[PDB]
Order: structure tokens, then sequence, then C-alpha cells
């Protein structure tokens, strides 16, 4: 039959596209290698993380599913980093893959207008550079107005173990061939990038007694604004959380990579790293610190009824052989065995400056990319990308415009971002991105600042929009308050930014507190970091005037006078949509930007 | 009239190329924009650092000038890392920008063969790939067997000062436009690469009172074991040196940087750094480093008769006036004035792997490259790779065979690898890279690592290399020496592993202390370390097993049984000389590599 929107994958990405597009009333096709894969977590056990937590609450905020998901199945969550205030902290909890995968599984089966199913989308077809359907490799054509490709690690994928090749996208799952033809078709660029992951452990062959623990917190937080306590950001203290373990690599560990470095598809360059804890394979972080001598590995639980442990910190794609030899020259896993090997996977991908910050493609009309075939890695990083271009594929389809996430706005608008116009050399993280906003794109005002874009699109309910109109009118009055009352003499708003919580001002001061558990968290950060977020408001205002500067998609960069003819060129291919977007092209300079800014400055 | 070698440009690259290419009997062409930039110091006013230092001892090594240069121009020397051991220090002094320029100039000059020639190079003449000609802006050709470029910062440059754009390849001075066509003609990959420098101070609007002192060292160390003492690595304590300066930025001077970052062609980026000590900008420390509130700046003499004070650690592209106020928003600079603005330069670049380890490009035979015009950027790595492209240049030249620096034997062979291997997405520098080799590759076993390289071509004495090879013969007799005595009754060679310096094993043990200055620290170090040599080469046996492994440059890629389509492409177009080499190719994989030792046999 046919559809209003394809979503070629059952990934991360391609769930908060086919989703969303579904729930906006589009009537969805997921395809999928193998069904009972949809929602399958294949590297860390974890949800969330330095960045990663911010861009769930988004995702979450704005009508996803990945967070209610990592709640509910969730077994052991944290704020991380809570020494240095609110406002940079971010929420990791550890999950369940299996009842990970269920759940998601049983949310696509259950979900109106999403129809799934389980064949290789080989070719997309187009009619004068417009979407107009998909083609499986059982011979069979499907009629869709937009399709969203999110193969991550299978495109042409290749397992590396030793000096082993293995066709496929994950260790023991088939890969994908033929929707490359359609790329190199369309002269689309295409460039591998190859990632790792640990092996898997036996539960029952390790040594958990001179090892540190890491239990979750309580009370624990929750990624959801919408599970249960609903408009909270909290877990009731008392829920079940397991423990992960830490062991230490140690210099045999070293001693044993070293001497089979010639034996690893990831033994990159020898480059002065960026640190010790942000190196993927455990091969680099020996290969770009030489002088560290233990580097800290985090034993993961996969889930409550499974006794295989995670590894984290010590993905590799050395030989089998030496994979044991290694594993067991750490202190408590001397006797430990393999269940999985660790290995790595090389996966096609095509260059995220091929499309525009709606993630679709420059090149075709109705097709998006997302997920790891668009550059990234990671869950989060892929869900956030999904969800946007399922939005804008619904939008496509149903015969309107396509939005998109500002920079200074979401955190996940800032990835967007980063990748549409600074393209990728290497798999990009968001761990290792910054936002010259990093206090007004919070891990917690998410809801706020994106829940209106949420009800104006339908994958917020009416009356979940509401909550959150109630609870921030709410949350200003209580400030209101705060700013007119008085303790020299300074007002208890103001107090805040003294090491005051609205907790010490009802001890020390007696005074009233907010009685719903948001309203009091939000209206104690809020005050506490109204200052410091406008001084840095207003150290970009000037950035920001450019990013409210649009730029027509007609505009000939030709007949703009005294614009270089080098800079011509580049401002055609990224079709800018903001001046302040075409300001972070590299090429780009401040001096072609004014020269831009005085053309449009006639118009 | 006609030349073996044209070497298209007067910088660093461009001297050491053309010297070696001359020095090796061959007529060498040297073009440069304008004579009296030869050797000009553009940057930061000195020679050597954490990597660089080693670089400038192998080129000495090998018979290359710009040792000898800093050193009798060098008006503050000093060791770098000295609380760490003596494998990983590094040699960096401080140069006088006049001086350094006058010497280089006056050698060229009187070089046997070495011909300068102040014409803007603008085509380069092929036949059947094969380099015949360059003709230069004023309608003149000239025959050449080889070519050495190295344009640096100049090809088709661009000055980038607040959001005003200045023709140009330094503040200053013209840039180069023509050759890039020959270029693009060829169908070269051009890329390009801007970098910043920081303007200059005047000495006399600064307060040198309240602000830390950064002296020399005594003695201070040479980078010349040709220089006076000859055959030593150290200068005779005493020596006149100047004096650097220490003030750091303020909370403000950042609020100000902020404030302007639409306005500065640096800014881009928001990707966590691997230090603020490592960035180039200063708009980079306060957007990759929102949290540190004050970074180190070194005010440097640029020279003994000049009050122009460099402040390093302060490159910016910010408008003029702004350069102002944030210049002067630092303690000691509160009342400081500007001689010069602080800038960007943009420049043409042709990506490393367009060539091969010898430096000759891949689709053009006789033509060279090396320098900024190769991806790199400081006078050392430039120095590095002239010195090479030259040699080769002449071999080339001569009708011989080119040579290569490896990877395990020069920290040169290793820049050079990193570069026609692996290409570059930003400025290369060496302070950047690590070698697998790192206490084989020392910033003193130089001379003899490369000394014999060095009389097999010409670049050194006949009687140069005797003192290298009569010193070295000694450094192991002293050892076959502390390696037999006893005193449990471990060897005193045993001894130095143990904290033992051949100083308390003549005082404690009351023994005999070595020859010569060089033999004791060598021998002093060599035993303390002939240890942990020995596990890092164990470490890499394998590794360097492949890098012996010989690739023939005529095997069809495609008669390789089980050797993916894909690899066997990119093992077309870097053709590598070694097996190891070809694995470090990015792409190419354990598998592959198998695949091709099994072919190979
Ligand atoms: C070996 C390995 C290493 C990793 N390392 C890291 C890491 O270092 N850091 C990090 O953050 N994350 C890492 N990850 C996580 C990775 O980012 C996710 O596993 C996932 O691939 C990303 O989400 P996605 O939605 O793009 O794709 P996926 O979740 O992988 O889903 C892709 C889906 O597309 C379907 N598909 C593929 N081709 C076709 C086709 N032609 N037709 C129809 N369907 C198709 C598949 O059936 C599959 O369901 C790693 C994963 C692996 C497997
Ligand atoms: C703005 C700026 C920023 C810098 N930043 C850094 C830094 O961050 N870190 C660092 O280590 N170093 C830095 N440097 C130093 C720089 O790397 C060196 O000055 C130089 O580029 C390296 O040596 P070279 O021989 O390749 O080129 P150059 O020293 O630039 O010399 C090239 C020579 O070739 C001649 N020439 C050019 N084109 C032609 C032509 N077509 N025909 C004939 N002659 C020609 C010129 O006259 C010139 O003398 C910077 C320099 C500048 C100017």
């Amino acid at each position: 039959d046919e559809f209003d929107v394809v979503v070629i994958g059952g990934g991360h990405a391609g769930i908060e596209a086919a989703l969303a597009a579904a729930r906006m009333g589009a009537k969805t096709a997921m395809f999928v290698l193998n069904a009972d894969t949809i929602g399958q977590m294949s590297c860390n056990p974890a949800i969330g993380g330095i960045a990663k937590g911010i861009v769930v609450r988004e995702i979450d905020a704005l009508g996803g599913e990945m967070g209610k998901a990592i709640d509910q199945t969730g077994i052991q969550f944290k704020m991380l980093n809570t020494r240095k205030g609110k406002a940079v902290q971010s929420p990791r909890a550890q999950a369940d893959k299996k009842r990970y995968r269920e759940y998601m599984k049983k949310v696509c089966e259950n979900q109106e207008n999403l129809y799934i199913k389980q064949e290789e989308v080989v070719d997309i077809i187009v009619k004068n550079n417009q979407v107009v359907g998909v083609r499986t490799n059982l011979g069979v054509e499907y009629k869709t107005k937009a399709v969203v490709v999110t193969t991550g690690t299978f495109l042409n994928g290749v397992i590396y173990i030793g000096d082993k090749m293995i066709p496929g996208g994950r260790l023991g799952e088939p890969r994908s061939e033929g929707l490359s033809d359609f790329y190199r078709r369309f002269d689309f660029p295409l460039i591998r990038f190859k990632t790792g992951t640990p092996a898997r452990l036996d539960k029952r062959t390790i040594d958990f007694s001179a090892l540190e623990v890491a239990p979750g917190d309580d009370p624990p937080p929750k990624f959801s604004f919408w599970t249960e306590p609903v408009g909270s950001y909290w877990f009731p203290k008392g829920k079940e959380q397991v423990n992960c373990w830490i062991t230490y690599t140690t210099p045999k560990t070293h001693e044993i990579i070293r001497k089979n470095l010639h034996r690893t598809a990831l033994y990159g360059g020898l480059i002065k790293g960026i640190g010790p804890r942000y190196c993927p394979s455990i091969e680099d972080k020996i290969v770009k610190f030489p002088d560290k001598e233990r580097h800290q590995i985090f034993l993961e639980p996969e889930g409550l009824d499974t006794i295989e442990i995670y590894p984290n910190g010590l993905s590799t794609s050395l030989p089998e052989e030496v994979q044991w030899e290694m594993y067991r020259s750490i202190p408590g896993l001397e006797n430990v065995v393999l269940i999985r090997p660790a290995y790595a996977i090389e996966y096609d991908v095509v260059p995220p400056t091929e499309l525009y910050p709606t993630l679709e493609t420059k090149k075709i009309r109705g097709l998006f990319h997302a997920g790891n075939f668009n550059g990234t890695t990671g869950y989060e990083e892929a869900a956030g990308q999904g969800i946007v271009a399922g939005i804008n594929a619904a939008l496509r389809a149903f015969g309107k415009e396509p939005i998109y996430l500002r920079r200074d706005e979401s955190y996940i608008g800032v990835m967007i971002d980063d990748l549409t116009t600074k393209g990728v050399t290497e798999p990009y993280r968001l761990f290792t991105s910054r936002s010259e906003y990093r206090l007004y794109i919070r891990q917690d005002n998410a809801i706020l600042r994106l829940a209106k874009l949420g009800r104006e699109l339908g994958l917020l309910s009416e009356e979940q929009y509401k909550l959150v109109k109630e609870l921030e009118r709410e949350i200003e009055k209580w400030k209101e308050f705060y700013k007119s009352e008085r303790v020299r003499s300074y007002s208890v708003a103001t107090l805040m930014t003294m090491n005051y919580t609205l907790d010490d001002v009802k001890e020390k001061f007696g005074y009233e507190v907010p009685q719903h558990p948001y309203v009091k968290e939000e209206v104690e950060i809020q005050l506490k970091y109204e200052p410091y977020i406008e001084r840095e408001r207003k150290l970009n205002e000037k950035l920001k005037k450019l990013e409210d500067t649009k730029i027509p998609p007609d505009i000939d960069y030709d007949k703009i006078p005294g614009l270089t003819k080098e800079a011509r060129e580049k401002l055609k291919k990224f079709k800018p949509i903001t001046v302040g977007q075409a300001s972070r092209i590299d090429g780009i300079t401040p001096a072609a930007i004014t020269a831009l800014l005085v053309y449009l400055g006639k118009l």
C-alpha cells in the first residue's frame, strides 16, 4: 500500500521519528531488518550522562518516548556532577536492556498509524528530486511522500575483531547493502566511521569483593516530566536500584594492548588527546596517555535477570585470544569469562552538511537523515535527531513547512546545528560540544523551553500543555514574591545568589516555600541563576542579533556586493537560513558576513 | 639560465631545502618575493620547544643550518621540562629576529651554487608529468629538473583584522597569486588554513614591576653539535641572556573578547579542548575553556636593540580598537601601546596526502612541497620538511632515488609520515604528535641517529662525521666498563637506573668520570635508560617488523587475494612504500594488512 512517511530503521532515531510522524497523524511505515530488535540498546547499558541527559528531557518535553522509556525500565538512576551546581548537572540512569527493548517494541505496535515492516529497504524512488517511494529487497515498491533514513551502524557494516572481517551491522545481526547505491547514484558523499564496544562478561566469573560500589542516588531523579510522579522530576525515596562496581586497569593490561596494537582496527593516530575519559577504545586510553597507569572501569549490569556484565571503558577490536588475556589482567576479572567478544563496527555515513538544520537533504526533497547514519554516535544523540526528522518528515508529508530547533533554545538544536553547519571528521558526541547558553539550556527548564512547540505540533496532549503552562505561571508568581520581600537590606530573590536555598529561607527566615516539587526546585534555580543568565544573555546579544536575521531561500549570492568569489560558493552550498548560521560556516568571515548584512540592509 | 633545482621560497622551509640541494652540488635557484625577508621570523620570537627542539637537533645533525643559526643569534636559551628526566626534555632558546634574518640571508648569499632570485614564481612547466621548468610573473621561464614549493603563508593570502580583509602574505608584505592556477589546473586539492599572531607592544609603555621573570638557564643549552663548544651540546656558564616577563589575563579581558566574538575570524568550534596551553588564539581559551579565569602570557623581547614586545599567548583577529581595550586590560599593559596590530592569516595549502614520505608529489614527478604550504605551522616543523625536500629534490635532479626518514628513527620522519599518511584537518603542530619511540628519539642522540645519513649525502663534512663516529665509539666503551664493574653486588651500569649519576659514582664510590662533556652525559643517559628503551623496543617489535617489510612500486593491488575493493583503492592512491606505512592508512585494517602480507609472502 501507500504511506505518508517511511522510516527506514527501528533503532532509536527510527523510533522517535516514526512515533512522532505518526502521532502527528501520518501513515508511517517503520521498516526494520528484525522486528525483535526494535529499540535494541547495543552499547553502554545506560541512557543519559554529561550532555546526553539534557537532550533526553528535551525529547521528553517534545512528546517523544525515550524519556518515559528509560524511566519505567531503568534500574539505577542518579544525578552526575552534583558538587558544581544545579544547572551543570545531568541525569544518567542504568537500564535493563531487555525490558527497554520490549517497551519500545510494545509502543510501536500499539501506535495508531504506525505500521511495522520487516523488509530491507534497498532504494528510494525519486521523480524530479522529490521522494515518491521506497523499494525493498523483495522486489516490492511503496508509495510515500517522505522518507526518514536512520540505518545506524548497518549500511555496509563490517565487524572487526583482531584481523577478522565479518559482514554485519552488529555482532550477530545482518547488514544492509542496497540502499547505498541510491546514495552514490545521486552523488551524496559517502564516508565511513567505525566505533567499538566492550565484550560481555560472565557475572558468575567475577570477584566483586575488593571493588568499590557506585549506587544510585536517593531520592533518584527521573527523565520524564510525564511518568510518576507527574509534573515532578524526581522519584520518591526508596526505589529499587542496582549497583555498579569499579575496578581499574593495570600496567600489565597496557603492556598487553601495546604488544598487540598492530592487531586492532581501532589503533587510531598518536595525537595528544582531549582527555583519558573522552577516548573510546581502551587502545586509545593507552596510546594518547602513555603516562597514566590506570583508567577507571565500570562493571555494569545489563539487567535484572541477566548475568551479563558490561565492562564500561574497555571497548576494543583486539583478537579474541588477546581479549581474554587483557580482560583477565584486570583486578576482579582474573577469572572472568566472556559471553560475547568486544569488537569494532564500521559503517556507511552521509556527511550531515548534506542536510539543512531541518535534517532534510539539500539535494532531494522529502528525504531526511538521522542517527548514526548522520555522523553521530549514542542512543541520545540519535534520538534527538529522529524526533526532529520525524516531526518535519510529517509536516513535509502533510504539505506544511519544516521546522528547526535554534541552537540557542535546545541542546538538540545545538547538535543538529553543529552537524549541518560544521560537518564531522569523526563520530560526533554530545559531551564534546559546548553551548554558548550553557545556563539557559539546563537539564530542567527543558520542559518549559520546548513544551509549547510540543502542543503546537500535537506531540503533546492539550491537557499536558496546561500542566506546564500552569506550573510555570506559578513559578514566576513565587519569584515576584521573593523579589519584593526584604532582609543590610536585600531581596529574598537576591538571596538565592548568596547560597540561600528556599529551604534556608524557610527556616532561618521563616518564610513560605512552594508546595509542588517542581515549582520549588525551579524557582530556587531561576533566582539563584537569574543574574549569571543575564550576563550570559548580554555577552551574546550580538550573536543572537544575527541568529535572528533571516536569509531568504531565493537570494542570489552573486548579486551581493563585495562578497569574495570563494565565499559566494560556500554560501550557495549551505544555503544558510539565518545570517547567524551563515557566520558559523567555516570559510565565511566577519568581513563576508558584513558585506552580506549590508546587502540585506537595503532590500 | 637553467637550474637543477628551483626552490620557490625564502622562508625557513625554502632555506634548509635550498641550502641542502646546493650543498649537495645542485644549481639551486631560491626564489623570493623580497630578498630582505630571507629567513624572517614572523611569529613567536623563538626556536625550539616541546617537540620542536628535538627536530632542530636533527636538522642540525643532518647538515642543515637552523641549528647553528639559533645558536649564534640566540638571546636566551634554556631546557624545558627539567623535572621529568633527560629524555623528556627539549631546548627552547629566544631569538633576535633581526640578527637571525641577517644570518640566514648572509648564508644564502655566500653559498656555492645557490643563486637568489626576487621574482614571483607563477607557474610550473611540466611535460608528461615531469617538472621541466618554472615561469615568473615577469614573463620569464627557467629550465629546472626539480622544484621545491614552500610558499608558506602567501599563496592567495588574506590578512584578517576585525572585519577587514587585506590582500597579503604577512602584515605589510604582498602575496602570491599565480602559482595556484598550476595546482588547480592539474587537479590538486586546494584547501585553506588560517592562523593568528599577537600584536607588537611598545616596551617603553609596559610596567615591568609587579611581574615574574623567566630567565634562561645556566649553563645554557645549545641547539648545535657544531657551534662553540664543538661536539658538546652546552654553553659555558656565564653567557649573556635576556629576560622574559609574565603577566596573566583577567576576567575582564575575557568579557571583552566575548563581547566581540562576532568580529574576529578566529571564533569557532564549541568543541572541548585538549588544554588551554595548547590553543592558538586567545579567543579560543575563552570559548573552549569557559571556566579558566586567567591564562599565562609571556612578554618576549624581539631582540636587543628593539623596544618591541611579543605578547606570547595573545594572538587574535579582533578589531584594532578592541585589540587595545583587551591588551590594556592586562596587568602591566594598562598603558601599553601597539606598534603592529595582531591579526590572522589565511592561505592556500595542498593536502600532504598528495605527496609520498619523500615529499614528492604523487601526481607530478620532480615537484616537492614543504612548509606551511603543506599543512604545517611553525618555523621548526617547516624547516624539517625543507631539508628532506631539498635533499630529495637534489637526488631527483642528480638522477638518483629519493630517500625518506622512517618514523621510528627521526622525529622529523614522524611529522612527514603523520602528514603524507594521515593528512591534515587543521594546521599540524609537533607538540600535538607523539612517538611510539619517545625514548629512542631523544633530544640528544639525534646527532648519533642521523649523522651517517649526513655524511652519506654530503651535507656533513668528512671530518665532521669522524668526530661523531669517534665520540660514539667512546660512549659505548665507557658503558662496557660500568657494565662489568660491581658493588648485594650490582653493576655500576645497572646503578644509573637507581638515581645514580656518573657524578655520585665518582664521589660515593670514587670511580672515573668520562673523557669529554658529551660522552659523560650521553653514557650517563644510555645506561640510565637502556632498560626502558628495551621494554619499548620490544613492545613494538611487531610494528617494526612491518615497517621493515618493503612493498614494490609496481605490484598490482588487484592481483591481491581477499583484499576488499574499497581498500584496493586507498592502497592505490597512497602507494605505500612499507607494509607498516600501509597499515597506518586510515581505512586499511589489520584484516587487509594480513591479506596483503599473505600476497607478498
Ligand atoms: C559496535 C558498536 C559501538 C558503539 N560505540 C558507541 C560509542 O562509542 N559511543 C556512543 O555514544 N554510542 C556507541 N554505539 C551506539 C550506537 O550509536 C547505537 O547503537 C545506534 O546505532 C544509534 O542509533 P540509530 O538509531 O541511528 O541506529 P540503530 O539503533 O542502530 O538502528 C538501525 C536500524 O535500521 C535498520 N536498518 C538498517 N538498514 C536497513 C535497511 N536497508 N532497510 C530497513 N532497515 C534497515 C536496522 O534493522 C536497525 O533496526 C555503538 C554501537 C555499536 C553497535
Ligand atoms: C599570521 C601568522 C600566524 C602564525 N602562527 C603560527 C602559530 O600559531 N604557530 C607556529 O608555530 N607558527 C606560526 N607562524 C609562523 C609560520 O608558520 C612561518 O612564518 C612560515 O610560514 C613557515 O615557513 P615557510 O618556509 O613554509 O614559509 P615562509 O616563512 O612564509 O616563507 C615563504 C617565502 O616564500 C616566498 N614566496 C611565497 N610565495 C612565493 C611565490 N609564488 N614565488 C616566489 N616566492 C614566494 C616569500 O617571499 C617568503 O619569503 C605564523 C605566521 C604568520 C605570518
